[PDB]
């Protein structure tokens, strides 16, 4: 498992770093949008 | 450990999932959003 | 790893919670955003 776990955390941390910078455009409204 | 640490990871990954879906739909603006 | 692993995905579940608040009042519209 232990392997497995931390393949899906690192998964998880890059779409969770992807997220908070879609949001934080979308929050500030950078670029038009 | 290890159940639990399975368990919160399969939790944020559904979690993530839908956060993904939402934020594409507002970043496309899709269904008038 | 495993006490790193758990480090990780308590990051990890806050930072979900958080962008779960911030696009609940995106799709909402909450306070006027």
């Amino acid at each position: 498992e232990v392997e497995a776990l931390e393949k899906k955390v690192e998964a998880l941390e890059a779409k969770v770093q992807k997220l908070e910078k879609k949001v934080e455009a979308l929050e500030h409204g950078w670029d038009g949008r």
